[PDB]
């Protein structure tokens, strides 16, 4: 029998009048297993927890906030968060997973923000974030992604930020942002890629930041020209971002480009 909160013993501190149980940074090896069914906000954030029993927060009905970042989790058992029905953030960020179960967010209906970046994350599942739809804000930043399921984000038709940096993506899919028509912020910085598809941004209206910088960007053939066309369209109506994409080779912004140095239908580098 071991007390949760400080004042009663134990190591975490509790809010009662917030419902919230602090277990942020107690060294903890293990999820507490007597955290009322009451609570909101869940903090287990900077511990070492490198596995995760099922059912761990499956009382946990009222949890709205849950911080597993910053823990050494390998893994996540294909049902932890089916209980959580009124989630609305959920961060699990650094950590070392290295692949997301098929159906882990499924009934995470109310979700609004969600971090999973600097994981060891190497594919996405095809309809990962399908039930996603309240989403806003999503970052997959800093893991060893090198290309994206189509149609991932199709459902996510209220996302606001989307941050895709610092991954090994070769090549983005053919029609990945035709649905986050209310995307107002994008970023795609620190990647492997040489273009984007025709018509890969012309849903993107309304978008306000786009962070395109450290990609081999090649100018050198056209399939840089309708990202050249739009950057450049973009760049008198405000969009901000759009010098960022800069040439692999040529040293000037893919914004500068026309057809005239790209006159020529060749692959990347082989």
């Amino acid at each position: 029998n071991e007390a949760l909160c400080k004042k009663d013993g134990g190591v975490c501190s509790c809010n009662n009048n917030k419902n919230s149980v602090d277990c942020s940074s107690k060294k903890l090896t293990a999820i507490p297993s007597n955290i009322p069914a009451d609570t909101k906000k869940l903090d287990l954030q900077s511990n070492k927890l490198s596995s995760l029993p099922s059912k761990a927060f499956h009382r946990l009905t009222k949890l709205r906030l849950l911080y597993l970042n910053d823990n050494k989790l390998q893994t996540l058992p294909a049902g932890i968060f089916k209980e959580l029905k009124n989630l609305e953030t959920l961060w699990v960020t650094d950590n070392k997973l290295q692949a997301l179960p098929i159906g882990v967010f499924d009934q995470l209906v109310n979700l609004a923000e969600l971090r999973l970046d600097r994981n060891q994350l190497k594919s996405l599942p095809p309809r990962v974030f399908d039930s996603l739809t309240k989403l806003t804000y999503l970052s997959l930043g800093y893991n060893e992604l090198q290309s994206l399921p189509k149609g991932v984000f199709d459902k996510l038709t209220s996302l606001k930020e989307l941050r895709l940096y610092n991954n090994q993506l070769k090549r983005v899919p053919e029609g990945a942002f035709d649905k986050l028509t209310e995307l107002k912020t994008l970023k795609l910085d620190n990647n492997q890629l040489k273009r984007v598809p025709e018509g890969a941004f012309d849903s993107l209206e309304k978008l306000k930041m786009l962070q395109l910088q450290e990609n081999p960007w090649d100018c050198t053939c056209n399939g840089i020209i309708y990202m050249a066309k739009w950057l450049k369209k973009k760049a008198d109506e405000g969009l901000g971002g759009v010098d960022t994409a800069g040439c692999e080779k040529g040293g000037k912004a893919v914004l500068e480009i026309t057809e005239k140095d790209a006159a020529s239908d060749c692959v990347s580098p082989n």
